[PDB]
């Protein structure tokens, strides 16, 4: 077949990231547009990563976990293949296109756990040490935002060419409102296996107006993805350090508008966590292994979801008292491009 | 004469990072102890940094202002080697030591300014991309920590060869004191040049203790240099943010000690930085150019001051509202070890 050769060429290609501005404008007419558009650039994502995964060593690239994966971005390049020379004007040629779309998004959706398996294989047949958790860092959140940024391609289509939201992407999300429900479904989690939840004080700040509800042009379910995964942390931290005694402190958010960051702290009395293990959150490595700790996306993964529109994650902590949290993102959708890892 | 070959010979050698504990204990009857260990860890130290300076490019170099501390760093290595084989026995050989220690310590103090000039020819002359400010982040952090390292031991000893403080440690350190005096002075200079200037809120978290007030083994000096530049920059950005408007926030500081880290969180609601400004505060070439801006160590020296006994110095800040600095410390006496740069 043709994997290696179709890869090689694609891989000269450099990807191109887009704006919300140029998402929102693919959804006002345009189904063909879209198309033309995919079929290019899927393959160069698919490419891209595919060639940097090939570059991994032997002894990692032989184990069963990453050849699955390599099977199916291989089946994926070629379904969309197919449609190169495909005419755009055929009203059935984009309607296969779009089924082939979703085959697709279902093949992948179980590659978080086969990597993990890979990384445990590793770990127990290679070794922890700092320099392969380097390599496993740079490599995955690589993997895993060339991942999401195809995801948001694929998702933006199946959803438009099946007013208010286009696509995946709320051009007038509420930031408030997706920091409550996160809040409410943790708290519900929380309520089930512990029997004690603290309270959310959110706060706003807006700058430039004084008063104004803080609206933001995002995806809002990544937001919440994140929003999750943190209250789901400060919860458990905050109840179990408590145990002992009576009086539970409530976690504040605080949601604040400047102009150009749209950031938000959340901040727990849960005892916090000494800053020499606080990198180790954030390390695949480290934080793989075989009580509400089944819920959520992870925290790199929550990190990656906020650098793809050029935002950071990043926690600080307090030893003996407890922990902020801050997702930083961008104000403007003019400022918000994809961030793509390159070659 | 000989520096290059004094230099070669002692590079050879390892700096010995030493505790408090160790400092603490040179400080019990010893004098002489600490002469034969001085002799030898001075030159070390003095030539690993001399080694390194000289491994900068001649366009670098060649600078008058290199050049001149190169000089000032060769005479004292030199004022130091006259020692090495005098006889510690001797009443009077220990004496002319400490002298020749002293005179060393003033050559050395306009060695800041004198850096900053050779950063901006560099800046004017060559230019100030990125690549340039990693390589000048890169040699001035060690520098830098190297020189604060050396004035320790010199300190060390002048301060108790001439019960509670042991030179220019305090091992019932007192850090609520430190923090206010630190307050009182930066808030006298506040209300100089600006006419109002914010409250303080001090509160104490001791999570072992319960509510013992927080005491610690640490240099005063270093950790009210440190709030000091803290406090100035939080007063500024406070004041000047809310001309316009009445109410003036306070700082608010929390001091909080766990199981090993000693933290110290500042708190302003002064306005904030974008995420993307943030690391240029820390630089210094962004930083140099040529109201109370003429005041306090900067802040990239005031991180490593936090660095030298393996803390840290970090700035989170939400652009709207204002800015978070904390300080970590270790709680530990026993994890207190000299941080050093190598060879
Ligand atoms: C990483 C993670 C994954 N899944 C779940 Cl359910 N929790 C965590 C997790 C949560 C909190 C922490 N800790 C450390 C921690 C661990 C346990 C406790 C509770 N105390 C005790 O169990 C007792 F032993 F002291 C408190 C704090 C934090 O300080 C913290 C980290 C991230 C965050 O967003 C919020 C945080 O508070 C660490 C890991
Ligand atoms: C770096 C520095 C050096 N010397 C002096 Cl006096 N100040 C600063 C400095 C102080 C504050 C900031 N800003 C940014 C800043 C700048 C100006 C303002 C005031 N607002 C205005 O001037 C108006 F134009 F908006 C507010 C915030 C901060 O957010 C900040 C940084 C560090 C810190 O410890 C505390 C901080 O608050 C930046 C630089
Ligand atoms: C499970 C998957 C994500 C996984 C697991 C593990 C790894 C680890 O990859 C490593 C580990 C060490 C080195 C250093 C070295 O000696 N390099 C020379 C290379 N020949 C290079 C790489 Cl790519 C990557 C990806
Ligand atoms: C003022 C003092 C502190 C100062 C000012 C400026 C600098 C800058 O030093 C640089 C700048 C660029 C490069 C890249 C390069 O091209 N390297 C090849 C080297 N031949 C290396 C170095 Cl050491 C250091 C110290
Ligand atoms: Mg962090
Ligand atoms: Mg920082």
């Amino acid at each position: 077949g043709s994997a290696p050769k179709y890869i090689e060429h694609f891989s000269k290609f450099s990807p191109s990231p887009l704006s919300m501005k140029q998402f929102l404008d693919f959804g006002s007419a345009c189904e063909k547009t879209s198309f033309t558009f995919l079929r290019q650039e899927l393959p160069v994502r698919l490419a891209n990563i595919m060639k940097e995964i090939n570059l991994l060593p032997d002894r990692v690239l032989s184990t069963p976990s990453v050849q699955l994966v390599q099977s199916w971005y291989v089946q994926s390049l070629l379904d969309i293949m197919e449609f190169l020379d495909k005419d755009p004007e055929d009203h059935r040629t984009l309607s296969q296109f779009t089924d082939a779309l979703v085959t697709i998004r279902n093949r992948h959706n179980d590659v978080v756990p086969t990597m993990a398996q890979g990384v445990l294989e590793y770990k127990d047949t290679y070794g922890d040490d700092p320099v392969s958790n380097q390599n496993i860092q740079y490599f995955l959140d690589r993997f895993y935002l060339s991942r999401i940024s195809i995801r948001m391609l694929i998702n933006q289509h199946t959803l438009i060419f099946d007013p208010k939201h286009i696509g995946s992407i709320d051009p007038n999300c509420n930031v408030s409102e997706v920091v409550k429900d996160a809040y409410d479904m943790a708290k519900l989690l929380c309520d089930k296996y512990y029997m004690a939840s603290p309270d959310l004080e959110i706060q706003e700040i807006n700058a430039a107006n004084s008063k104004q509800p803080i609206h933001m042009v995002y995806v809002p379910s990544h937001l919440y993805h994140m929003l999750f995964e943190l209250f789901k942390n400060a919860m458990r931290a905050t109840v179990e350090s408590h145990e002992s005694s009576l009086i539970l402190p409530p976690i504040k958010v605080m949601v604040a508008l400047g102009e150009e960051d749209l950031s938000i702290k959340m901040s727990d009395r849960g005892g916090g966590v000494p800053l020499r293990k606080i990198e180790r959150l954030f390390s695949y490595m480290y934080s793989t292994a075989p009580p509400l700790a089944g819920f959520g996306y992870g925290l790199p993964i929550s990190r990656l979801y906020a650098k793809y529109f050029q935002g950071d994650l990043q926690l600080f902590s307090m030893e003996g008292f407890g922990t902020d949290a801050v997702i930083y993102l961008k104000a403007l959708s003019t400022d918000s491009v994809e961030r793509l890892p390159v070659y």
